[PDB]
């Protein structure tokens, strides 16, 4: 009926996968649709009748309708769903075919699904797609892994629909590596995200009940903040919300949402990895923990009751401490990224992806919620040494730790006896004063493993394996 | 050559001296390592003992009398899996077969089912105390079928270690399948957490107050004989007193900074992760031994970046009491998250862990043997569904009462530049924990605003969505 006449094709007619074939449409292309429920293609290609979308019923119109090489992307539920949908596929794909998975997938997923499939001379390029919904439709942030000549073949239409960095116009997709290279890149954007909320959270929490400013107050320390080299989407959602009436009842809808962090789900992955690879990941981690402990509501209210702390009144300068918890902010910012850039480091290491470190800040600049102008100093930093072990090496973070860490230890100091917790600032200052020791008290815990356990240490004056008679 | 009671398989140091272990209880026992050397340097080694020497599994297995009762001591994964796997087809119908060593808990869990009806009992155990704790009396932590159990218990209860206090085996039934193993992981989490406060506390008593080896272990030493009473503090003690063995100076100031990890602390915080359990202070530790081991790394990165060089100028003894508040304080949020974690771990895996038995069978032949076990089983007793140790009445008061000495160690040691990762993990959990409301509600708005995720109202039930355009 429409044999081989679209161009790219799409599985999965929820939103997502809706909005991603429209993406496509709309950059000059025939896009063939799927849904394993007819009646969302259906509406789709009704409410859609003057776009180039062909309308198949059974996987084998759908690959029937495809040109050759094929280019089929998965936007279909993470997990069992996909791997049922490959499965469904598979039988009626030719050699040379590319599928690509946009889901929010697990990269070992990812890395078993790329291997299944290329002994089958299927192609398979797992995909980080970022921006939502929104995204989908309009400019995501994406991070594709797989074949890099299947990927050579599917660059240009990525390319088209990708987010367009409004600093340059550089469209925000770039080829990861081999395999699960993509994903894995996706999963740390995702960690990072965690930990801008968690620092973002932070720095309202102390605005608020140490300095105790108003909604109205916090909206503009933000706004301004803004301006300057903090600049960030997070920051402009976080100044947005803060204006926002209750919609049933009196005051602000920030103040009448429960305090308990969404979800479980896939948020803890990246600290997994981290521990699985021998990386510190201490400030998403705290992160990740932050979520968890607010959805023991019902426990900290019982907690509340029993459990004392300081009572303190503020009376210190408030444009100063503003100013402080500025600094202490971004300074925390840069020891979470350099902490997930040196995660990207290991996994690079460890699977063999060549990951491009500056690149990927690059196309974290647009269709993603932790677009930033920072960004540009991540990419200065690894242009100047693609080799960098770690950011805070590179001049520009060094002058920013060096002017900014007397701020968050005041920050730290005062929110501390104060009783705001503050995991994540902590975390970030205890980081940077291990991370710049050049000796750290693990000669102790040597010394106890090797007592109790005889697990042998290594010595600081010469080379070997040495267990000592502690009896 | 059925002449054996007992068989240990794994001839480093925990199988030698739980073999040794048993022999003293008045039995013959069976020996087996892989490397055949290592198992003739013990039999030679203790001529005076009841062991049998076997080379080979097929003998190994011939010299137990049956139903054969066979303690594996090995390395976890596959290590274990291969001699199990040599194992089971030499085996018969009700003989028990027991896996001591620190087993990844789903290992343990998948062995269980699949031996469910082969006729081989099956235990996987934590085993506790170290070395000298295999020797002379460790603590026990045994899941499986119950009939197993029983089966093990007489003999698990005289090798076991007697607490103090009453003369209690320290060795129960933890549940089904990989109960047991999941226990001593978490236990693992808990000791490797206070490890980490304590090679902290070393650390400001040295750099921050100046203070010699001598100095802080006659510190450590005072600390011990109060609440601070424990296994961890009676050994770094121990540990500072010892002089080099192959130059001058302190053993301690010799070894270098770069601590090893074989699993169990990093398994503990990957479960925490997995069940929705805040386990801030032992994952720190873990990330704590991990940024030890990027050694080159920190000497690059200690000539470049900048931090105070201040002196301390205060009243040394004041702070040093202040740091053992802290301590203590500190030790307890440790404890707090691990029993947390293993009240949602038996709800996840229908164990119905014996928390307080947990606590009681840890007073001895434990690395993780503190002064407050009795505490912690006194809470337990109170209240069965006991949500989490701070909100039993013993917690609450030494928290009330030095919550104010944390928050100026915290506050001294950042200023100094010293790290802390565990002590401001310590308070940060406690001022979270108590919380009523925290800023997850901006998080939540954020979910809303960006991803249409929804949220509850803080003033009616249900699940809402915002139009923020
Ligand atoms: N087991 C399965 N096999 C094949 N496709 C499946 C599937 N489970 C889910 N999907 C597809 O994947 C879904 C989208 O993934 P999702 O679960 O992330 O969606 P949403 O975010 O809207 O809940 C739907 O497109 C679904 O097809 P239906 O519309 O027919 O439900
Ligand atoms: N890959 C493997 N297969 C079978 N057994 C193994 C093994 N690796 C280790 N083991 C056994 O399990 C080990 C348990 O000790 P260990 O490895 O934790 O400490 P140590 O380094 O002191 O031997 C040893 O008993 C070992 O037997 P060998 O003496 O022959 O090494
Ligand atoms: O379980 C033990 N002792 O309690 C073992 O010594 C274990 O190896 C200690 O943990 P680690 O080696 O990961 O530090
Ligand atoms: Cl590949
Ligand atoms: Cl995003």
């Amino acid at each position: 009926h429409h044999m081989a006449q679209a161009n790219f094709g799409v599985v999965g007619m929820a939103v997502m996968g809706k909005n991603l074939a429209l993406n496509v449409e709309s950059r000059g292309y025939t896009v063939a649709i799927y849904n394993r429920t007819t009646s969302k293609t259906e509406e789709v290609f009704k409410e859609h009748q003057d776009k180039n979308l062909v309308f198949t019923k059974t996987l084998e119109e759908f690959v029937g309708s495809l040109e050759k090489p094929r280019r089929i992307m998965l936007m279909v539920q993470a997990g069992a769903a996909t791997d049922a949908t490959i499965k469904s596929l598979l039988p009626l794909l030719d050699i040379g075919d590319i599928l690509i998975d946009g889901g929010n997938t697990h990269f070992p997923d990812t890395m078993r699904r790329n291997a299944e499939l290329a002994d089958s001379g299927i192609n398979f390029i797992g995909t980080g797609v970022s921006g939502g919904e929104k995204g989908a439709l309009l400019g995501p942030s994406m991070m594709p892994g797989g074949q890099k000549e299947a990927y050579d073949l599917v660059a240009p239409i990525f390319e088209q629909i990708a987010a367009k960095a409004p600093q340059d116009g550089k469209p925000c997709v770039a080829y990861m590596g081999a395999n699960g290279a993509g994903h894995y890149v996706k999963m740390v954007h995702n960690g990072i995200e965690y930990g801008d909320m968690q620092l973002i959270a932070e720095s309202y929490d102390l605005l608020k009940r140490i300095l105790g400013l108003s909604n109205a107050e916090i909206q503009a320390i933000f706004e301004e903040w803004n301006e300057g080299e903090l600049d960030s989407y997070l920051i402009e959602i976080t100044k947005e919300v803060l204006k926002r009436k209750d919609d049933e009842g009196e005051g602000y809808i920030v103040d009448k949402i429960l305090d308990k962090a969404g979800n479980k789900g896939t948020g803890k992955w990246t600290s997994e990895s981290a521990l699985d690879l021998g990386v510190p990941l201490p400030l998403i981690t705290e992160s990740v923990f932050a979520r968890y402990i607010s959805t023991y509501k019902d426990e900290r209210v019982k907690a509340s009751k029993v459990l004392s702390g300081p009572a303190l009144d503020f009376s210190g300068d408030k444009k100063e401490v503003i100013e402080k918890i500025r600094k202490a902010l971004y300074f925390s910012k840069i020891m979470s990224y350099a902490q997930g850039f040196a995660q990207l480091r290991k996994a690079s290491e460890e699977f063999d992806w060549d990951l491009p470190y500056g690149t990927i800040a690059q196309i974290w600049r647009a269709g993603c919620i932790i677009r930033a102008e920072f960004l540009q100093n991540i990419t200065d930093a690894f242009d100047k040494d693609s080799e960098l072990e770690n950011l805070l090496l590179d001049d520009y973070f060094v002058d920013i730790t060096k002017r900014y860490q007397e701020a968050v230890r005041d920050v730290v100091s005062l929110a501390v006896q104060a009783g705001t917790p503050i995991p994540t600032f902590t975390s970030a200052i205890s980081y940077y004063d291990s991370y710049r020791s050049e000796n750290l008290p693990a000669n102790l815990i040597q010394a106890q493993r090797d007592y109790f356990g005889a697990h042998t240490y290594e010595r600081t004056d010469k080379a070997g394996i040495f267990h000592y008679d502690w009896y």
